[PDB]
């Protein structure tokens, strides 16, 4: 989902999410987009 395991599509989803900076496809069969909070 969220354009996985594509890094560009997964990163685009993390960018639209508020309180984040980047992300990656991993968690559920490399299909979930895991984004981290920007420091």
């Amino acid at each position: 989902g969220f354009g996985c395991p594509n890094n560009y599509q997964c990163h685009r989803h993390c960018k639209s999410i508020p309180g984040r900076c980047g992300g990656y496809c991993g968690g559920w069969h490399r299909l979930r987009c895991t984004c981290y909070r920007c420091g």
